[PDB]
């Protein structure tokens, strides 16, 4: 129930449009497990990753829910480093993860999380 300003908020939309990269593919993964990923993301914008829960009834709009903002925490030139622990604040079920680099989206699939 909150609410998010980037461009696809419904999985179908963001698979038929954002480009999958295989540096943000995970797997699926368990609480006390941690996110972290390295990713190329060029000379003149820096990247955010969100992980997004996958939820809500087929009709409805928007089925991403957003879970957490991470940010770029490497040094390394022109590159993004995006790290996360996973807690049981996530709820076991369905999630993707997502880049906004400049006006373009990334994902890398969906995946599991669970206890």
């Amino acid at each position: 129930r909150f609410l998010d300003t980037w461009r696809w908020q419904n999985y179908f939309l963001l698979h038929h449009n954002a480009d999958f990269i295989e540096e943000l593919a995970v797997g699926d993964l368990k609480h006390g497990d941690t996110f972290d990923v390295t990713i190329y993301t060029g000379g003149k914008d820096t990247g955010i990753v969100k992980i997004y829960q996958l939820s809500g009834n087929e009709n409805d709009e928007i089925n991403l829910h957003r879970y957490k903002t991470i940010y770029d925490s490497g040094l390394k030139h022109n590159y993004g480093r995006f790290v996360t622990p996973i807690t049981k604040a996530y709820n076991p079920g369905t999630y993707v993860a997502v880049m906004k680099l400049g006006e373009n989206y990334y994902y890398g699939g969906s995946f599991k999380i669970s206890k």
